[PDB]
């Protein structure tokens, strides 16, 4: 699809106006879910068409109210905000004004002063529109309708089932079925803002980095929109903002003598060294000469994979990390600065050097933090819950390829991202799924030459039709937890068999990408039983003993499920969500957290 | 406050707003003398140059963000810094006035702009600002550095003391502790939003509105202050909820008459509560750079408040407070402002049937007060006069600072229809004659500032000993029978409450609010018959209080406020299980079983 | 045999170290009622824990408990109900005579149990009072007249300089809760204040010392980092710091440590007691809190030395 998606920033040529805070909100509870479109609510302020309530942004809407119908609502929700713009934006026609929505859900439509201006399919990814025309020819009214319905061609997929036995269900009953283990929160869960650029502007930047002996090589490619009469100057600044290299034009290669490489946290005493690429555009326009500035952080580092090693900067790397989720009390998947910083403080405390974005791209601000703190990332698209054969077809395939393209567009420049994951626990025993995954992986590889690609599997080693195409094998297993309930004594044997079976077949590096135990804080027993803190500890110890037998050979990582307790749909196996966290949902450590911490610092200190 | 107005920043045709939320660079100054940052003048250069720094979210308290043991209980100076790229028009167009606004800080805060000393403020929970136009209009990113001191002293509000313990057989060299006498954690940081905003160089600086009723008509009495040029004219228009003009006038003062007015009613007092008009002030002024226009719009709720010998009247009708005490407190962010928790809390209040809260024990974020106006939740707006426990805290110096603090409180919140009473203190040592005079003067000062509302302080004194009680318009009583004495003895509660109300009313003949009662309650602890700390004990204690309240709430008891809305953090001690557990909601905003009980009562009272 | 020197507690002529617990006769529903399953469970947990001793805080336990000690090898400091003697009016000639008779009954019942290795005549009496000093002298003398075969003590929380009973004991037993009952939350002070405690007590008295109580109220499932009072992390850390201090003297003149308490137990209602006393390393239902595992490791380590 079209154009770049650079994270907005202030610069000499660009302003940003955050639209955080209260928006007006209404769920459309009409039987056919379309009354808002029938009455065209967007033509007028939202309150004119019925009761509205306040909804905070960014936030999920699902836990904010005490309305019993809203948490599990399936349909369109309607948000609205009125903004007073700086007069300079609306009167000075050299100003380009952009409305950026950080994310939405399955579908979103945006109206600006009642005019339909922007649409987007799929959650967890940003979208924007140049609204200069609507702003410059006295309030801006922004209306956003968001659909949260998951279907056989959304990512994640789902199904909708109407149940028409009127002796067991009321007239019109339907439910949303899903096959992924996290709650389908919705809303405007990420920051919404307006920003400006000149009418000729830096639209896209692509950087890749390599090393020559002790030299750093920074390849850049720059895309400009608007006038095709311009010049580009590019500088690379060191940590103290000294110019160490410079160039020109839409593309080039900068050389950095005696380069400071970007190293993961605990892989170097001074990890995460960031240079900055300052891009300066001088263009000739219809109203005279314009200047545009954008500055992109750059970490000079390489990623490679052998038959048994995962190499960062040509040195063997071992993932000792976690899986996370965008999830917290009350706000759901809503972005929050204090929770963000707290989580990173906990990651560093834990000795974690990595996480996977189970199971969707996280807020960009999370990736920025990773680049700065040296926490490597397996960046994963929302290809989770692909459990039924009907989800694997040509339309879903091409949709999945488009989403991966979006993920790569957004995140291609983060040094912290060291691998792409295209799915989690797809039905990859299916031959249709093997082809599907072959093609999504090949597509991803064709978009970014610089990173390995994988998908995370719970398939049997002999049956997995996607396994041949991954650069690194990522395996989920929960021995004694999802089978042989309580039998801690079986873990080492089953794990040994797992690794031997998989490596014998594929001769590719393996990551244990999930393992854990549901654990209710304060539940204690000796001997240990499932759900106690002691069972969590024991299960971790047995996994750790298994991992020890192969982690200096061909197992190149371990990621605990999960960093913290998080919300899921109601079911008899989910005690107010998923409780496999090593931290509580309120970011305090269960006893197992300390056990894992010891392990991670011990492994890190092996040098 | 002394220096001019303090209107809540908003965008208008003449005014912009740029929030500075997100990451700031941060360092605590752990030097032995706590002054290295001033000795080395860290503010003269980017903060990272003077040593290690870390990220700190704003708004948030700093105390719970890290895993650093010594940071949570740190006492001294912390240093924050942000760099800002400003719009070119702000720096280049000399008609722009650029203002730096800090929502709140702590005991002391100093602010530097590009290394230049620019703004200082004493006391927490209250906003302060400076015109920085000259520093931005040089002819480069703006660097804002803020040092915040969290030390409480005999002359701070809340007060405290510092104790150096020199017995090296028991304490390491240099050991000191902050002693306090209030029951909430002394969190610190940039807990409220920091922003830049603009106005013209001649601008609307202050607005004061008061409202009254004549038969069927609303009266809106306005007073406007303009700073900058001396030559100007003002237009004022009152707009109804559908934005049509209902009244209009001119000048620096006047009275708009509103025919057939829609009064502002508390939640559940009327089917359509919280009716707000808007007062749109348009300034036209002649300046050195030509004529300018300034626009500011103030929400207005037309309502009156009065106190009789037995009733609290809103719009001339008897009102009964059935509400809660709150705190600015949540996991991780401490006292940090947060939009989701704010909306959640208001949803829970309306679910509960609560029509009121007290800002125990400091003014809350302005955004909270704005929500109270819009949701119809009335407010007893309380300054940080809590922990005044020791004779030494009542000094002529403490009294002046307290008077100034009330001035800031009144300046900030005087225009909120939801605020129906000022509280100048909570549980001061009001048995003391010095405390009685001190309170007399703070209260008199407050009354002189604001003619439109009653004034109180909240007491746990014995009715015979309370030297402050004569000066309050409404008597507000804290009591915890069976909890803080006669442990477990639920059977005593109705008797002791009856005695309380009889004694207090016989002495004073003024309306009474039960401003605190409750029980520490650990969610999940159950026992029959009930024992302290169980949910059943909380329920039973509430039931007994409610029965006592019922005997006087149609007579001279005009309110009840449960302690507390939610579990919140305190200092460590053997009586505080990870803070105060008297919430009817958990700190994560879910109801304990007692919440349902209180809810049924409040709706029942509302429907009478 | 049992004997005491200026620095050692000797069983069968060999240096002994108490690594044990305090208990109570206390369980859900039955209160102090005797129960066979709970008895056997507790001894199974004592052995699992590596505990070699307990004190019968603060009253003699059922005879059956003593029979178990004899068969399982868990030594006992057998303590009479001389607890709560906090007021001056409790130290009179009438109370003294009564206490002497109670000690007679205690000794008569338990004199033949090999597991009982020491009598304790009181717990935290107001032993700073000169009347209390005389009172305890007499009860101790009376106890020795009844049984020549065992040492006698009482358990103290007095200031070392003020304790008027301390001259009369064979073994000094001290209770302290640094960072818990004072300097709330200050885990960093424990090692220092404990060093000072041992140095002061031993300089003055030159008799073997048992740390007879230490601990932290701990609600199972409360967690925080950094640790706060009432969390499992705080219990662990307080224990760790106490252990480090004990380590500095446990091969010199400190001859025992007894954690308070084996399990959470019931008390009167008050603002400092969350449904009773929560200082257990086990819950009232006999499951381990995380600190129980920490103590277990220590006890087996010490045993193996
Ligand atoms: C920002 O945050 C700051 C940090 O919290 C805060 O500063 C603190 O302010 C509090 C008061 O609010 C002060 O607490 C009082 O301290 C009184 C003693 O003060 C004197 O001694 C202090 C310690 O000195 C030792 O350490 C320093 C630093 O290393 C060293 O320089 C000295 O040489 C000493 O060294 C010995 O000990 C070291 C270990 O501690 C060891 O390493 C060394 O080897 C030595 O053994 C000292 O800090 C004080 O210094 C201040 O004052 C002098 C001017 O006199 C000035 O030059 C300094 O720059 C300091 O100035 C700051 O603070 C002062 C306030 O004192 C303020 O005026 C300034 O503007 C500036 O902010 C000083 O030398 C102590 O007496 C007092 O306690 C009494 O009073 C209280 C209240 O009444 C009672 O509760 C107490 O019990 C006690 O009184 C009792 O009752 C009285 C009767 O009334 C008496 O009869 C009884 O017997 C009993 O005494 C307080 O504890 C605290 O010292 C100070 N800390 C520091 C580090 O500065 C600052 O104000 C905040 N600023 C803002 C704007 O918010
Ligand atoms: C925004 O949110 C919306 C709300 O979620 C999304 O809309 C939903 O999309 C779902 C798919 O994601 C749809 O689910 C599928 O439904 C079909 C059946 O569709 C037909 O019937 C529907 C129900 O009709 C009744 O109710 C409606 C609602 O009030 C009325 O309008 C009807 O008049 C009718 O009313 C009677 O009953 C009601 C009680 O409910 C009474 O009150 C009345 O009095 C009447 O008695 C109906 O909703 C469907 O209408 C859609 O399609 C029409 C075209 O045919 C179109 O005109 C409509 O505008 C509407 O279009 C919208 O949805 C379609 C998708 O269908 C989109 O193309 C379009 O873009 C619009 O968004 C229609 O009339 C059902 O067959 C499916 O189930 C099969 O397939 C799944 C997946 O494979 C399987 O898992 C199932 O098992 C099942 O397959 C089996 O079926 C049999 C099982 O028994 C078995 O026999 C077979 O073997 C087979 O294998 C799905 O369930 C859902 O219908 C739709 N809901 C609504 C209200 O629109 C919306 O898409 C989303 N938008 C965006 C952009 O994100
Ligand atoms: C880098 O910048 C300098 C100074 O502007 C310029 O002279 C030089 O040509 C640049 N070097 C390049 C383009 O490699
Ligand atoms: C306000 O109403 C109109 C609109 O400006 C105007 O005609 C009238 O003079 C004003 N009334 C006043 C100043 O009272």
């Amino acid at each position: 699809l079209q154009g770049g998606m650079l994270y907005p920033q202030e610069s000499p040529s660009r302003e940003c106006k955050e639209l955080d805070g209260l928006w007006s909100f209404r769920a459309d509870f009409s039987d056919n879910r379309r009354r808002g479109f029938e009455e065209q609510w967007y033509r007028r302020p939202l309150w004119e068409s019925g009761p509205t309530v306040d909804m905070p942004v960014p936030s999920s809407f699902n836990d904010i109210s005490q309305d019993w119908r809203l948490r599990h609502f399936v349909g369109w929700v309607w948000y609205e905000r009125e903004v007073i713009l700086p007069e300079r934006w609306t009167q000075d026609l050299r100003t380009r004004v952009v409305l950026r929505i950080g994310s939405a859900h399955s579908y979103a439509i945006v109206w600006v002063n009642g005019v339909d201006t922007l649409e987007h399919e799929g959650g967890y990814l940003p979208f924007e529109a140049d609204i200069s025309n609507l702003v410059q020819v006295s309030r801006l009214r922004i209306t956003i309708a968001i659909n949260n319905t998951l279907t056989p061609t959304t990512l994640p997929p789902g199904t909708i089932q109407y149940l028409t036995d009127t002796s067991k269900y009321p007239k019109g009953y339907f439910v949303q079925n899903t096959y992924f283990d996290f709650f389908n929160y919705a809303g405007l869960q990420r920051s919404v803002l307006l920003y400006t650029t000149p009418t000729t502007y830096i639209d896209d930047i692509t950087v890749t980095t390599s090393v020559e002996q002790d030299s750093g090589l920074v390849n850049y490619q720059i895309s400009v929109k608007g006038s095709n009469l311009f010049k580009l100057e590019v500088r690379l600044l060191d940590a103290e903002n000294k110019v160490v290299a410079n160039g020109t034009g839409t593309q080039g290669q900068l050389k950095v003598p005696g380069v400071s490489l970007w190293w993961p946290y605990l892989m170097h005493e001074r990890p995460a060294y960031l240079y900055s690429l300052e891009v300066q555009l001088t263009a000739q326009t219809s109203l005279g000469p314009v200047s545009d500035f954008y500055t992109l952080p750059v970490g000079i580092r390489t990623v490679a994979v052998t038959k048994s090693q995962f190499l960062i900067n040509g040195k063997p790397f071992y993932f000792h990390g976690v899986n996370k989720h965008e999830d917290a009390d009350i706000r759901g998947k809503g972005f929050d600065w204090p929770l963000l910083v707290k989580d990173f403080n906990l990651l560093r405390w834990l000795g974690a050097n990595a996480f996977r974005t189970s199971h969707y791209p996280y807020a960009e601000e999370v990736m920025q933090m990773c680049d700065r703190y040296g926490i490597v990332v397996i960046d994963e698209c929302p290809g989770v819950g692909l459990a039924l054969p009907q989800f694997f077809n040509n339309v879903s395939l091409h949709h999945h390829m488009q989403v991966m393209e979006e993920v790569v567009r957004r995140d291609k420049n983060h040094p912290a991202v060291v691998m792409w994951s295209v799915a989690n626990e797809p039905a990859s025993h299916l031959e249709s799924a093997g082809y599907y995954l072959k093609m999504v992986i090949a597509h991803t590889k064709s978009l970014d030459p610089s990173r390995p690609v994988t998908f995370v599997s719970n398939s049997n080693y002999a049956a997995d039709k996607g396994a041949p195409y991954v650069d690194v094998i990522c395996l989920n297993s929960y021995y004694s937890w999802y089978h042989d309930y309580g039998h801690l004594e079986l873990i080492q044997l089953q794990l040994a068999t797992q690794f031997e079976n998989w490596y014998k077949k594929y001769q590719k590096p393996i990551i244990q990408s999930e393992y854990g135990a549901e654990t209710i804080a304060g539940f204690h027993q000796d001997p240990p039983l499932m759900f106690t803190e002691e069972y969590q500890k024991s299960l971790l110890e047995q996994y750790h003993l298994g991992l020890d037998q192969k982690r200096r050979k061909y197992v190149v990582g371990e990621l605990i499920w999960n960093f913290a307790d998080f919300m899921t749909e109601q079911s008899p196996t989910r005690v107010l969500g998923n409780k496999k966290g090593i931290f509580t949902r309120q970011r305090q450590p269960k006893s197992a957290a300390f056990l894992l911490r010891e392990r991670y610092w011990k492994i890190a200190n092996e040098t």
